[PDB]
DNA sequence: CCAGTCCGACCCGCATCCCGGA
DNA sequence: TCCGGGATGCGG
DNA sequence: GTCGGACTGG
C-alpha cells in the first residue's frame, strides 16, 4: 500500500523508480534509474508496509542507481547504506526504510533537472578551463573577448508566453523576488526580440557572495541586487558564434539607457595571453573575482548534464593557505563511506572538513582503515595541511571551496 | 591510446520549515 | 511564545 | 563550487 505513494515498479523486492531519460552531447539517449533495496544478514528481504513504522534488526536500507548510454555499458554506483532514521527522538521520526525512500525520492525529483530532453528553461553555459587559455583561442578569425568575473549568483532571463519574466538559475530553479530586476527586464523586453535569453550575474559590488546568494535564494529580498548581462542567445540558434552574440547583446542595451539595475558586462579584446592576464590583475585590483575569456567562435553550449564549454576560460586567483590538522573523519554515502576526510581548526577555534585532493579513493579507503585516534594523535595531529581554496568565509574565516592538496613535509 | 563526457561524492553559507524545551 | 536544533535544498 | 573514476568516441 505504502509503496504506491512513490512512482515506479516493485519487483524482486527491489523498488526501481521509473528511468529518467536524457540526451547526451553525442546524441545518444541515456537512462538513469535509482533503486531502493533492504538487506538483512547479507541477503535481500522484501519491503513490508510495517518497514515504514518499525526498523528490522540488522536491516540496512541500500540506495543505488544505474546509468547507461543506449546499448552501452551499465554503470552501477556503490550502495548508499541507510542504517538509521532521522529526527529519531521526535514526532517527525522516520524509519530506516522510510528515510531511504525520502532520500531516493529526493534524488529522483532533482535529477530530472538540467537534463537534455522544460518551461523553456535552458541551463546556462559553464566554463571548462581554469587559469588556462588554450592557444586555439588566438588561432581564430577574431580575437577572444575578456570580461569581468563577478562573485555572485548565475541567472538567465527570458519572457514566457504571458508577459511574465522568468529568472532561473544554474540548475534551472526559478528565482523568486528580485522585483527590481524583473521590472526593468519587463521594460527592456518591450524594445527587443521577445525570445532572446539574457545570460548574466546577480551581483552587488563589495557585497560578499554569501549575502548575494542569500538575497537571491530567499522568497523575498531587499531589492538591492543588480543583473550584469554578459551573453545572450536564442533557443533555435545556439550555434551562433560568441562574437556575434556579443554584438547583438550590445545592440540590445542600445535600446534603453533608462536602466538602473541591468547593465551589460564590458567586453575587452585581447590579442594575446599577456593582455588577458593584465586585465585579470586589473580586475582583481578593482575587487572583482577575476576575468572570463570567451573564444570568438564558440557557440552557446547549455549546461546539459553539467557540461562545461571548452570555448570559455576562467582566470581567477587560486589561494593556498595552511591550517592545523586536528581530527579526521569519513564520508557517509556511496563511494565516500570509509574514505578519509581531514578536519582542521582555525585560530578562533572553529573547525571545518576538507576533502583530500590528488589522492586516489584507494588511498582514502586505506588511510581511514589503518588509522585510529591513538595512531592519529601520535603522528598527524598538529601538522600543517596545505589547502587550496577560492575565498575565506567572511563571518568565520573558514576557507571556502577548499580541498586538501597535502602536508608541508 | 587519449580527451571528451558524465556521474556521484564532498566542502561552507544561507533560507525555510517542523519541531519541542527554556 | 520564542529562540535553538534538525532536516532539507538552494547557491558557490 | 570542488574533485576522482568510469565510460564514451574515436
Amino acid at each position: 500500500s505504502m509503496l504506491n505513494q512513490f512512482p515506479g515498479q516493485y519487483s524482486n523486492n527491489i523498488f526501481c523508480f521509473p528511468p529518467i531519460e536524457s540526451e547526451t552531447k553525442s546524441g545518444k539517449k541515456a537512462s538513469w534509474i535509482i533503486c531502493v533495496q533492504v538487506v538483512q544478514h547479507n541477503t535481500i528481504i522484501p519491503i513490508t508496509d510495517e518497514m515504514f513504522s518499525t526498523d528490522v534488526k540488522d536491516a540496512v536500507a541500500e540506495i543505488f542507481t544505474k546509468f547507461f548510454v543506449e546499448e552501452g555499458a551499465v554503470r552501477i554506483s556503490k550502495m548508499t547504506r541507510v542504517t538509521e532514521g532521522k529526527n529519531l527522538g521526535k514526532k517527525n521520526a522516520t524509519t530506516v526504510v522510510h528515510q531511504a525512500f525520502k532520500d531516493a525520492l529526493s534524488k529522483y525529483n532533482r535529477h530530472a533537472r538540467q537534463k537534455r530532453g522544460n518551461r523553456g528553461m535552458i541551463p546556462p553555459m559553464l566554463v571548462k578551463y581554469f587559469n588556462i587559455i588554450p592557444k586555439t583561442f588566438f588561432e581564430e578569425e577574431t580575437d577572444p573577448i575578456v570580461q569581468r568575473k563577478r562573485n555572485g549568483v548565475r541567472a538567465v532571463a527570458c519572457q514566457q508566453g504571458d508577459g511574465c519574466i522568468l529568472l532561473y538559475s544554474r540548475t534551472e530553479k526559478e528565482f523568486l523576488g528580485l522585483d527590481n530586476i524583473k521590472k526593468e527586464l519587463k521594460q527592456l523586453y518591450l524594445f527587443i526580440d521577445v525570445r532572446v535569453y539574457l545570460d548574466g550575474e546577480l551581483y552587488l559590488h563589495r557585497k560578499p557572495l554569501q549575502w548575494i546568494a542569500g538575497q537571491a535564494n530567499a522568497k523575498t529580498d531587499s531589492s538591492e541586487l543588480h543583473f550584469y548581462v554578459f551573453d545572450c542567445f536564442w533557443s533555435d540558434q545556439l550555434q551562433m558564434p560568441s562574437n556575434k552574440r556579443q554584438q547583438l547583446l550590445t545592440n540590445i542595451f542600445k535600446q534603453k539607457e533608462d536602466l538602473t539595475f541591468i547593465h551589460q558586462v564590458e567586453n575587452f579584446s585581447v590579442k594575446n595571453v599577456d593582455e588577458a592576464l593584465r586585465l585579470k590583475a586589473q580586475f582583481i585590483k578593482e575587487g572583482y573575482e577575476g576575468a572570463i575569456v570567451r573564444n570568438a567562435n564558440g557557440p552557446y553550449e547549455p549546461g546539459y548534464n553539467n557540461y562545461h564549454s571548452a570555448h570559455l576560460a576562467k582566470l581567477k586567483p587560486l589561494l593556498d593557505a595552511e591550517f592545523i590538522l586536528v581530527d579526521y573523519t569519513q564520508g557517509k554515502k556511496g563511494k565516500d563511506l570509509g574514505a578519509i576526510l581531514w578536519v582542521c581548526e582555525l585560530p578562533n577555534k572553529k573547525r571545518f572538513v576538507v576533502t583530500p585532493k590528488h589522492l586516489t579513493y584507494a588511498d582514502r579507503y586505506a588511510l581511514f582503515q589503518k588509522l585510529t585516534p591513538a595512531l592519529f594523535k601520535k603522528h598527524l595531529y598538529g601538522k600543517e595541511l596545505t589547502v587550496e581554496y577560492a575565498e575565506l568565509s567572511p563571518k568565520t574565516g573558514i576557507p571556502l571551496q577548499a580541498r586538501a592538496v597535502g602536508f608541508r613535509e
